[PDB]
This record gives C-alpha cells, sequence and structure tokens, in this order.
C-alpha cells in the first residue's frame, strides 16, 4: 500500500500533472485560479461550528473547499503559507465538539475534508498536528458511522448512501496505518453498499431524479471509486456496474443548445462545472464526452468554478486533455432507459441554433418527479421555445406546511402547479392528474437523421380514462418537429387536453396555427389533426397562495373530445421561422 499521501494524488505524481497543466492554456488559467484563491484564503478566519436550522452542512462543504484547494496548491507550489493555513483550518475542525451525525452528511463531508489535508500533508506535519487530527477522524469521523442511531444510509439506494460511504471510506483510508484491520472492514463495507445507490443507474445511466440530482451522489461515487483505483489498482467491480459509466454520456446530453438543461423534475436550469466529468473522461479514454464542459471551462468567469468544493479534482482528471482543440461529439441523440427513460435529440452540436428536443417518460412517483411523462422541451434558433416550469423552491412550500414530499395520488403535492400535468407539455385526458402509478416505457427510437424520434407508451399513465395512448416525437428533415398522439378510446368518450407551455408570445393566426415570437425570432405551431380544433391559452398564474408566480409564460393547446371505440390522432407540427 502506498504511503501518504495515498489518495487521489500519489506521492510524486504532481509533477507529470504540472507539466500537461503548463501545456494547456485552459488548465493553467484554472490552476492560476485556484493558487490566486488560496492567497485569499490565507488571510480569512477560520470556520466556526455554527449550524443553519439542523445542518451543518455549509460549514462542511467550505471546510472541504478550503482544505482541498490549499492542499492542491501545497502539493503544486511548496508555498509555506498555504501549508500553515490549512494546518490552521485542520487544528480548528479537529477541536470541533462534533461534526453533527445527527444530519450525517455534514459528518461524510467534514470526514472527507480533513482526510484529504491529513492525508495530503502528513509528511510536512508534527506529530502533535497528525494525532490531533487522527484522532477527530476517528473519533468525530469514523466511530458515529458504526453507530445504528446514525449510519441507516448504508441502507438506502439514494445521495446520502453514496455521499456517506465516499466520506467515510476516504477517513478509513486516511488513517489506515493507525488501524488496518478496522480500516480494510470499513473499506469493504462501503463496497457492498454503495452498489445499492448504483443500481438506479441501470441499465443506461440515465439518472431517474434528473439534472440537478445528478451531481451530488454520482460525484463522491466517482471520488470513492477514483481513491479504490489509485490505492489498490482496482475498484472491486464498482465501476462496472450496469450503466454507470454511460451516465457521463446522460449528462452532457442533458444541455441544451442554449446551455441550459433539460429541466424536468425537481431540477434548475443553469449547472455548473462537473469534476466528476473529468473522472468519466478519463476512466473511458473518450474526451468527447467534455463538450459542454469545455464551454465552462473557456468561457466561464473562473470566480462561478471557485465555489465547487472538488474543483481539484477536474485537474487531478485532467488527463492531459487540450480542452481549446477538443472536438464535437459524433453522436448527435442520447437515449436511455430505466426508471426514467429520456431521449435527447439535436441536429448540431456546433450550430448555436439547432433544433433540440429532450422528452421523457417514466412515472410521476419516481423520486422528485413531476406529472409530466411524455412532456418535451424544444429549441430552435437560440430560443427555448416548449418549456418546463422546473423545481419551486422547497423551503416557502415546507414552512407553509405544504405536504411537498407526498408522492401518493392524492398528495397536496399534485395541488402545487408546477408540478402537475396541467402545467407540462403532455396530455390531460378527462380534467385528471396523470396516474403517479403509471410508468410509461421508451418503446422505439431512431437517430436517422431526416427523421430522429422516439416513441413512449403512456397508456398506464390514463389507465381509467382511455385504453391505449402512444406519443412519439420527432425532429424532421433537420426543419421541424412534430408531436404525434396515438389514442384508443375505451368504451366511453373521452376529453383530452393538448398542452404547450411557453414563455414566448402567443398569436392565434388562424384556427388551426398559432404563432410564437421571442427574441426576435418565430416558431409557427400547426395542428394537424384533428382538422377541427378550438386553439385556447390558460393562465399559468398561481392557484394557491403557495403558488411560485411565472411571469411572462402562457400556456397554449386545445382539447378534443374522443367518441368510444376509437383510433385517433393528435398530431402537432413546431416550425421554427428559420424553416
Ligand atoms: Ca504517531
Ligand atoms: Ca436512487
Ligand atoms: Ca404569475
Ligand atoms: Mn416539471
Amino acid at each position: 500500500m502506498p504511503g501518504h499521501p495515498r489518495l487521489l494524488l500519489l506521492s510524486g505524481e504532481e509533477d507529470a500533472l504540472k507539466r500537461t497543466i503548463s501545456a494547456d492554456k485552459t488548465w493553467e488559467k484554472l490552476h492560476q485560479a485556484i493558487v490566486a484563491e488560496c492567497d485569499q484564503l490565507v488571510g480569512i478566519e477560520p470556520l466556526k461550528r455554527i449550524q443553519i436550522g439542523r445542518r451543518l452542512l455549509d460549514k462542511s462543504r467550505e471546510a472541504l473547499r478550503r482544505i482541498f484547494y490549499l492542499s492542491y496548491a501545497w502539493r503544486m507550489t511548496h508555498q509555506l503559507n498555504y501549508l500553515q493555513r490549512a494546518e490552521t483550518e485542520l487544528l480548528t475542525i479537529a477541536a470541533f465538539s462534533d461534526w453533527n451525525p445527527t444530519h450525517f452528511l455534514d459528518v461524510a463531508e467534514m470526514t472527507m475534508a480533513v482526510s484529504i489535508g491529513y492525508d495530503w500533508l502528513y509528511n510536512d506535519l508534527s506529530e502533535q498536528s497528525r494525532s490531533t487530527i487522527k484522532e477527530a477522524i476517528l473519533k468525530k469521523g469514523i466511530e458515529p458511522s458504526m453507530d445504528s442511531k446514525y449510519n441507516s444510509w448504508l441502507r438506502s439506494s439514494n445521495n446520502w448512501n453514496q455521499v456517506c460511504n465516499a466520506g467515510i471510506t476516504y477517513g478509513a483510508i486516511a488513517v489506515y496505518e493507525d488501524q488496518p484491520e478496522q480500516s480494510k472492514a470499513l473499506i469493504s463495507r462501503a463496497v457492498s453498499a454503495v452498489v445499492l445507490p448504483m443500481g438506479d443507474y441501470k441499465p443506461d445511466g440515465a439518472y431517474p431524479e434528473g439534472y440537478s440530482y445528478w451531481g451530488y451522489g454520482t460525484s463522491f461515487n466517482v471520488m470513492l471509486i477514483s481513491a479504490l483505483d489509485k490505492l489498490f489498482g482496482n475498484d472491486f467491480g464498482l465501476s462496472a456496474q450496469p450503466g454507470f459509466l454511460k451516465t457521463a454520456g446522460y449528462l452532457e446530453n442533458m444541455t441544451a443548445p442554449s446551455g441550459n438543461a433539460y429541466n424536468y423534475s425537481d431540477s434548475g436550469l443553469s449547472g455548473e462545472l462537473q469534476p466528476a466529468m473529468f473522472w468519466f473522461a478519463k476512466k473511458l479514454n473518450d474526451p468527447s464526452l467534455l463538450w459542454v464542459e469545455r464551454s465552462r471551462l473557456m468561457n466561464s468567469n473562473p470566480q462561478n468554478h471557485l465555489r465547487n468544493r472538488l474543483l481539484p479534482a477536474a485537474l487531478l482528471w485532467s488527463n492531459g486533455v487540450k480542452v481549446a482543440q477538443m472536438n464535437a461529439p459524433k453522436e448527435a441523440m442520447w437515449v436511455g432507459e430505466g426508471k426514467t427513460p429520456v431521449a435527447l435529440m439535436r441536429t448540431s452540436w456546433t450550430d448555436p441554433a439547432a433544433i433540440f428536443v429532450g422528452m421523457k417518460g417514466g412515472s410521476p412517483g419516481t423520486s422528485h418527479a413531476h406529472m409530466d411523462v411524455g412532456s418535451f422541451v424544444m429549441e430552435a434558433d437560440g430560443v427555448r421555445w416548449a418549456m418546463d416550469f422546473g423545481m419551486q423552491e422547497y423551503e416557502s412550500l415546507e414552512s407553509k406546511g405544504v405536504d411537498l414530499w407526498n408522492m401518493k395520488q392524492n398528495s397536496q403535492r399534485w395541488q402545487i402547479l408546477r408540478y402537475n400535468n396541467f402545467a407540462h407539455n403532455t396530455l390531460s385526458i378527462n380534467d385528471e392528474l396523470q396516474a403517479v402509478d403509471g410508468k410509461a416505457p421508451l418503446t422505439a427510437h431512431s437517430s436517422s437523421a431526416n427523421f430522429m424520434n422516439a416513441q413512449v407508451d403512456l397508456s398506464s399513465l390514463y389507465k381509467q380514462s382511455i385504453a391505449k395512448a402512444n406519443r412519439g416525437i420527432a425532429v424532421v428533415d433537420k426543419a421541424y418537429v412534430v408531436v404525434q398522439d396515438e389514442i384508443e378510446t375505451s368504451p366511453a368518450e373521452a376529453t383530452v387536453r393538448w398542452t404547450l407551455l411557453t414563455s414566448a408570445t402567443v398569436k392565434v393566426t388562424g384556427a388551426n396555427q398559432a404563432e410564437l415570437t421571442k427574441d426576435g425570432k418565430v416558431l409557427t405551431i400547426q395542428v394537424m389533426e384533428p382538422a377541427q380544433i378550438d386553439f385556447k391559452t390558460w393562465p399559468t398564474e398561481p392557484v394557491y397562495d403557495f403558488d411560485a408566480p411565472n411571469p411572462g409564460t402562457t400556456l397554449v393547446g386545445f382539447e378534443v373530445k374522443l367518441p368510444a371505440n376509437t383510433k385517433s390522432v393528435i398530431q402537432v407540427t413546431l416550425t421554427p421561422g428559420s424553416s
């Protein structure tokens, strides 16, 4: 086993790292931003153990950012200021009464922070500082993780399992020589337990909870795998778990030409630089996975990156990648199954005016899901024409007493305007909510250049009102988008509402035609089937006083009555003015 440092970057490996960083202007400017941020940190006071409510998490995360940055800077520059400032942070945190195990993410992230510093600075620390820091890792990090009242995340399939197993494993590695049998058992515990959350990447790497939740668990899962690879030369089969390595392709393709994500489920629009993407691109020897991160590294203010507590890992995993001279990905379509299937289609990775469609199957009962099954977003000519409201801020909803996290059919969650199907780009039948027990599979797809498409079976989402419902969405002739619903009624008639949510200005120019205008661009909505419709708009204003305002948005669409015992088609085309 390597001695210290044994986490992520071994004893002499900074020298080769320096060479690749000096050979790339983009990596060099990131490295220098970190070094200059460390110069500022030298003059900033150590953290205090002050919670916000039940959580110390803001402090544990800042501790990770400070100690990772300073420890990286010390190993790369050997500036004494960085060593001493990091040591002061480590001794301060070691003196905390506890690292708040009743919200164990706080302990996990604090343990990772103190462990990286302990390990990366070990050879340059006094025996007294080593002993102080080691005892805090053991007594405030590792020991609470062995307590049944604190470690239920070992049984969970969510981000807590990945994050807590990663953090405690970093502790077990950092203090290995003080308790070898015990640390080996802790490493084994994490390797076995982390398979639970990794199951949800199967089979294709789509992330069931969507764009904003991808970062946390996945990144800590990668910190764990990478540390095992560097320490043991292997990861005990973790990276081979079905679908896990495919999740980098998922995240890359989730960014539309605008730079904004397909923000289904509880998600925001904007992302950030994701250091874990550079690990995936290194493990897979596939720099084409980094096309979106390239834009962030090249264009963004580096101050945006300097809030990222894992930022030095992006440089550790840089793998000699030459950012500016990267080639765009060859594949312009990405499809994945699993609990939340998605299809992500674009006409070009290089043309900023490209048509993009993101569409999803899945279930409203999935963690963080909305009643959005079969919905889509659409961009063209630099404008998002068909949108998704995204999440609503949790704190106000919870403080108001809204039953936000109940996923059952009758839950108050679905009385939140932004979360039910009347505000998403999909069907509502008989004025009903979607069935939360519904699960729409992706049944077929093609990346054919003139007919890129995907199809989902929506029947179980409308089980009580119709016999069958299938939806296809396609990009046709690289020129327009078609949304096609095929509905088979039961022996009862059904009323179907077709909905599109937009921030563009809406003008109904004909009985079957509407013009959307935004940012000096135009898109035309044409209802091809049925031939006879009454175009409508619906307000996006709050319905309940806990609904957030939605200024500048409009719902447009129509309703069709479908007779009993019939097979019917609804077909709508979306044609950019460029087309
Ligand atoms: Ca000693
Ligand atoms: Ca999960
Ligand atoms: Ca409003
Ligand atoms: Mn939504």
